[PDB]
């Protein structure tokens, strides 16, 4: 008996006791996070002593513009002592010590690709005191990846990849980031040179990256730290690095599975990826199997990472099974069957993904597999319903699904067969790809009998998305 | 290079030089079929010899009411020397040798549940021959199984079967049979007491041995002759045989992969199924595998069994699936992977399957397997808007596709994948719960990647639907 | 520069100067009508002297009842001297002069298949007189082939032919015809058994000689009086006259072009048919063409024959197109093209013809040929909604229609091509299968160029649905 | 018995044995193809001597932009020796030989009105090797008739004809066009002008000549080479070559029925053509016919010429059929008569061609023949959804439509009948314009008893669609 998140809580499974369960942080520990009152002093010590440029007090002057790009919602945390609100706080204390004035600093969400973040929602992220310290005056932004006003045309790289950049973040005189060093599917951990190349670039951008030439290759399944997807996110920070004539002072916090900094890195975007890859192999790049694992038995809830219904949209739970793919592939076999816990009730969340609905109608009227769709990737990202959507009602941008489809085709791509179990509209899931069974009973059988035999190695993920998911690797195998 | 059924045409599967090959009738020489002058002699003398049941002529007074209850066109082929006219026209001149009546003579078509074969259809069953000298005066009557006004209830049998038969051969007092003794994945083979107990029925007949309770027992995959739905069709015969107070004359001709007799017996039906089964297992139960088979490679062609659409709908797509699983699970490993050309457009076929868009909404809606449909079948055989098109507008009976979702259930239940390849629609397969591939190679190698291995034993089996399909079985196999 | 039909009005044609134009009625004189001071004279002689059936007063006795069954608005006159309002009158005069009761006297309009007569068209047939005498007290009643409370089955015929009559005129003891001898394309006369046969039956009856089975054989195309439809007629007539025990009292007369009375004949229906046959070849069978014609341009309004939309619905549209064909084919080549203005503005008149919209889609949907609906036929027939609207909604009954495209095939079937001039919505009268051009100038040149030559026979129609039509025979053709 | 293409595959017709039969390459010996080991040497010798201008050295200057502007996937075969391939590897190593750099040369899908090919069609038309060369550094795009920015236009000619052309080739100092000098009815070959005039312009060019004001008057039908439409294309071609100061290489080679070469030439599109002319007649203008074929019989597959849906969408179905007609209007007969198998399934592909539903419906609802269709090109040319869908959906520009029903309507102008077999949906058909038959043989009785006689010259077209079909003539006829 093994409970799976399930939509809005768990759904048990009677697992054999043989099976191996996995929680990130609890089955295998974490690197120790910086106690509370030692994150305030970590976090000052590392924007006074930066890696790759001098600190913030020579390279920011009295009356110089200041964008401080913070990451949305989605990763990070949202406690008292995180690292989003604490670094913001010290990186303004050392900003006001060197004359840089109040309303000369922009707090600009890098939500990319990803919905606005509401007001509300960026309270939350930032902390009251930082959000009424700058929203009444208007000095929180989301960064728009569609407001062309707002928005410098970089050219392209040089390999081809088109830049289009924040213009606030262009225009500054100092542009700081804050970034999570946190496990990630896409290009190996977010925050460095990804926070830039996303968070406050243009679909078009991302789409360099964002797209089955990149990531359905072998680099990106299983993911490490030197993937092509991570290499464009670089080559993208240098490009608006020159472009701008300086370069991103990138204050990154590797956090463990609650979100607590570990250790906190400030300075050049490479540099500090550099640093601290190492700590966010300790704590992501888990060598904890023992053997291949058959079968891979986790259970989606509804929220739990880009918003509502995330585990409900037949496309965002199969990205998120495919990202699970990503993270797990070094501990699977070849025929290997993931067993979830979803309830695929049709909820899309068409406020958060209005494009998702005729995204998934384009599958199943075009696609025999995900990777099918690229090609209407602009035809999505150009749809200036979806755009509106995007700008205005706080959606996610519609190329965003793309992305996600490109994530999600490894899902079929790598696994021998997935299960959903709970869907209470299992079209949804079928039409995914997903074979569909109403218990974990019987899925478990079904995959038993078909993939894996009648003696599978089971691997249980009970809080597979509720927490900040690890890449699991063999006990021998080394964090890459 | 291997051309398989696509829609109209074929689509070809570049498979290794190791696939082998099967076309029923030409890879295994099925039992010779008798010459074309001596088809007329043998149907002659099996009518005037019946087996363990009095000949027509001692069974037909002058004025007799008689009925002849003959198929429908999906089943026993439509040449000159085919079984109806032959077999009809014998029987005709038997009854008019002893005085009995033409307009005491009706034909009826036992469609059961299928659609009422047309005018046209009805012609080309029977000949210009027959079809002129009994249309005209409204002697061929399709069997009507809403038609209460002709429906007879007899009752439920000794094991609660409800039996409905048609009150044209109940209320006659001579009813026969002409029958195919075909490979059928129902019941083992065609005619005999099937005949009776499926095509002059009403659906709540059929209910007893078509739902899953019936056909997803152990006993009924792979299907042979001592199954528990050939049980039910037996004991609704002879309820039939008992409530009528007459005997069945089976005049029944065992036919190969052409449809083309080898051997006519007549009788009654248990004596005319014991008698025929020796060379119905000759013809269809093929000890041809000489080894088990890991991918099984067919197509699916538009039109074929039960007519238009039936390669396209995907519930009837998911029927013919699970009829290749039921005749080839004899040389089929456990993990074998389905990989069928279907054009899978999304043509329901809504004039012969106007209940099918219901039923694959439902099961999308609703749905994890096609068992968690069969509680609605009621629901669908009642629906009056179903049955008047069943009744007039030639459409299958509503209660035939939850048979077919009965059956289907076993293609999801013992293949460990199904690959469609060529669906136009692919999302109506996916739905299905089939994988879906855009060609035949990304199939294979998916399969090979996934279930069955690099070198995994590939039977191609070309039209596997246009001819008269047999079930294999391996080299050292008894055919039951 | 003729004029032709067009919706309301006329389009004109620059046909050639050598086009014969042919008025029915005015090009060729009609037999001599009766004129209007000895119409009532001759209707009482032929009343009191009956042919081969005793005269109504020496068949009913005082105080029967007597049903008086008289022909809707389609056919037939409504002048003041109109053959049903001085028949009627005068056989009501001859019926109360033998004691018959008033109360004991029902009008049954003979619509059958065809609309139930509103009250002011029932008003508009009957004239106020027998109107206020008789519908005040509810004794008018449009027949009802849908009201089986006032239907009574007597059975098959010896042919098969299912008899199902309307039960007043079963259950009265005098039974009294009004008929009309005119130029009709189904049976080639109108009244006498025709008139029981059609506009007092079932569907069922109907459906036994309007199908293709009848309309479409080598006798019907031209229509005679030895025609299978008439035999039909002939055969449900004497079974109703058999099973009811009465002789059906047929006083007919023969129409002109302008409905006006030339002869009128009384008593059995078999003896008025052969008294009336001569005139009715001399009216209708009119020798007049010299030469095979190539072209036929004629015009269709929007109002003719069975109402509003007959010229704009693309089902009467070819059904007018056939009933041309069929009277025209004795002067038809065989490569004949029909070039006819129409208003084709897809006015399919749902309040006439409710069924036909849902006709024709199914005709788009399946249909190569119109006769691929027949199979359809009792699918519409038995329709709820439509036969509601028939019978209360005064639309026609849904069977009918199919008799329409039973015999708009015709048109398809004999023309080499059929030209459409002037169709506002050209689409539907393609997909009758019905080339559509502009004006009548393109369509000359279009079938000059693709199928008669560029010196064709061209046979000018004007007023061709506006007046009793005519079967066009050539100039020494004889008249059946 | 001769197989024609229906749908994915083929029907047979029992055609008499007097039918001629005729396959591209087949029943008359093609040009010798060029062999495989001889395709390379005889490029680069084409090249390397171009007609017009000096050679590629001369002309490419070390660092000058060059534009090579390739066909799409429609026509040039696919093979690894396909003239595409080798024609612009050579051409490359020509250009890095004389020091233009590879990022500055631009691989140009001349799509033009037709849809953008996406990155498997891109890569299918150019090889693995050139496509991993360009693709990944953005250097291989799509013509985008719609994207104004990477669009310059030139003005008017002087016969007023706009013209529109692609910025990249403008702009480029060596614009090299590959072309294939294939039959085509439009314009009577590809490449040469016409490449440059349609592949890389703007609809408004195109609708100069693609409109029926040029098409449909007596020089289109049969095609020439004089025809209106290839003088437009030359006045276009020579108004670019004028504005950009340069002129284009083109690189044509003559293609066979299998799309291998015969003959390359390269240098100036006038004397390109000119030198390709002789070998482009011998191939496609076919001298075949001994007498004029009354019936013409061949079958659409669902996927040819444009693309999926091809033989089954109704304006494309009939587009088909009017090339059809232009290709063979020298053996045509003024009575000529089409028989297609085509299922006419209401497939319109909307994701190829999303205008053409619209367009269809347009047709039915206003136009009588097609040409009434043309006032509304624009209309659906500047349609922001269509355009949408044709830049970034990988649509067909909605223009183009216009240009196939300014072809289709020829289809029906030129044949006094087009009989389409097997229709599953014959509505569709008939709203064409064309008689719509179950089978081949209905449609052949029905075209003997109407427009040819009992005894037609019929021509079979087996491989009509599938093949490079070339234009038949008179076996006394010399090519133009
Ligand atoms: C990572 S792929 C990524 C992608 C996007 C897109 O728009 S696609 C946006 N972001 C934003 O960058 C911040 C932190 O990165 P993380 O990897 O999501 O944790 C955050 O604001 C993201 O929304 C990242
Ligand atoms: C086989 S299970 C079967 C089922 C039905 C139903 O209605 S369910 C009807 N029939 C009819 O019986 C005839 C011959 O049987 P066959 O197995 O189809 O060959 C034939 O008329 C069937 O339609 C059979
Ligand atoms: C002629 S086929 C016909 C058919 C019908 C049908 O219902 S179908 C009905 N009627 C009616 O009979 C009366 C006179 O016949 P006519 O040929 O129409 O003049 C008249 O009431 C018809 O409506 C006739
Ligand atoms: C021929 S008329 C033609 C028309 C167009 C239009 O946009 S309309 C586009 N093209 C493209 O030019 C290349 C070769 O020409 P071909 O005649 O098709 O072989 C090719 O890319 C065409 O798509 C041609
Ligand atoms: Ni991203
Ligand atoms: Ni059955
Ligand atoms: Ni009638
Ligand atoms: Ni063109």
């Amino acid at each position: 008996k093994i409970d799976f998140e399930y939509g809005h809580g768990t759904m048990t499974a009677d697992l054999p006791d043989t099976t191996d369960i996995f929680i990130p942080g609890e089955t295998v520990a974490d690197p120790e996070c910086l106690p509370e009152d030692q994150i305030e002093a970590a976090t000052l010590d590392s924007i006074r002593n930066p890696l790759g440029m001098p600190p913030l007090t020579e390279l920011a002057k009295p009356g110089s513009k200041v964008t401080i790009v913070f990451p949305d919602r989605v990763k990070g945390g949202e406690q008292a002592t995180a690292h989003r609100k604490v670094s913001i706080k010290l990186i303004l204390q050392e900003l006001y010590s060197v004359g840089v004035k109040k309303e000369d600093i922009l707090l600009i969400c890098s939500n990319g690709l990803h919905r606005k973040n509401t007001e509300k929602e960026i309270l939350g992220v930032l902390g009251p005191d930082l959000y009424h310290q700058f929203a009444p005056t208007g000095q929180i932004i989301n960064h728009d990846s569609e407001d062309y006003e707002h928005l410098v045309d970089l050219g392209k790289t040089k390999q081809g990849d088109p830049v289009i950049m924040n213009k606030y973040v262009y225009e500054s005189d100092v542009a700081i980031l804050i970034g999570h060093t946190q496990g990630n599917p896409y290009g190996g951990y977010s925050g460095g040179y990804k926070h830039c190349s996303t968070g406050i670039t243009h679909w078009k951008s991302i789409a360099s990256h964002h797209v089955p030439k990149v990531m359905h290759r072998k680099d990106f399944v299983p993911v490490n730290n030197n993937s092509l997807m991570r290499h464009k996110f670089d080559e993208i920070g240098m490009h608006m690095e020159e472009k701008m004539g300086k370069k991103f002072f990138c204050c990154d916090a590797v956090l463990d599975t609650k979100s607590r900094q570990i250790e906190i890195n400030s300075g050049a975007a490479d540099e500090v990826q550099k640093k601290a890859w190492k700590l966010g192999n300790a704590r992501t790049y888990v060598p904890f199997a023992e053997k291949k694992y058959d079968i891979i038995v986790f259970g989606m809830p509804q929220f739990f990472h880009y918003g509502d219904g995330m585990g409900t949209n037949p496309i965002m739970l199969m990205q998120a099974l495919s990202a699970q793919v990503i993270r797990h592939k070094r501990i699977m076999s070849d025929n290997c069957v993931f067993i979830c816990a979803s309830t695929c009730n049709g909820y899309f969340n068409e406020s958060l993904w209005p494009y998702l609905p005729e995204l998934y109608d384009l599958f199943q009227k075009e696609g025999n597999t995900l990777v099918d769709l690229n090609q209407y990737g602009e035809y999505f990202a150009t749809n200036e319903e979806y755009i509106r959507k995007y700008r205005y009602a706080h959606a996610f941008h519609p190329f965003h699904g793309f992305s996600m489809i490109s994530c999600a085709h490894l899902a079929e791509k790598h696994t021998a067969a997935i299960y959903l179990v709970g869907a209470e509209k299992p079209g949804y899931a079928r039409g995914m790809g997903l074979k569909t069974r109403a218990t974990f009973e019987e899925a478990l059988e079904d995959a038993k009998k078909k993939f894996v035999g009648q003696e599978p190695n089971i691997l249980a993920l009970p809080k597979a998305f509720k927490t900040a998911a690890v890449h699991l690797m063999m006990k021998n195998d080394l964090p890459p």
